[PDB]
């Protein structure tokens, strides 16, 4: 059914994230000690990662399909802010960004996200 297919395209490409070159940095929520960015979550307010996404996903938290877009843009959006443009880490993130939004082209993704927004408007 319809809220069941776009549940599973997410699930496929959540995990081609986790999966992506470099992906396994946004796997997990950052550890501001262990990684040596003590001020993190005073600049991250809102944090989020690639296995906050797929515990949503495998609960049922989310109700639309561009929830689950909202989210992993989240993800990118705070590497961003955080990371310096040109670091490592930004670099990864501007890389996985890209991929991310041409997947939402490639898988129909998107197709989902059109027909949810006349659904509910
Ligand atoms: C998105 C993000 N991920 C990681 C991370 C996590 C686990 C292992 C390794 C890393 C790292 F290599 F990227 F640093 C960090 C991070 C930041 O925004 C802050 C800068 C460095 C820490
Ligand atoms: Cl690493």
């Amino acid at each position: 059914s319809f809220n069941k297919q776009w549940y599973l395209l997410a699930n496929q490409i959540i995990q081609s994230l986790s999966k992506y070159e470099g992906g396994h940095i946004f796997e997990k929520l950052v550890d501001a000690k262990k990684q040596n960015c003590p001020d993190y979550y005073d600049v991250i307010k809102n944090p989020m990662s690639f296995s906050c996404v797929k515990t949503k996903l495998k609960k049922g938290q989310y109700g639309l399909p561009t929830e689950f877009i909202k989210d992993v843009q989240l993800i990118f959006d705070n590497c961003s802010l955080y990371n310096t443009s040109g670091s490592l880490v930004a670099i990864t993130g501007k890389n996985i960004e890209a991929y991310f939004n041409n997947q939402l082209i490639v898988t129909g993704y998107n197709n989902f996200v059109t027909k949810a927004n006349t659904i509910n408007e």
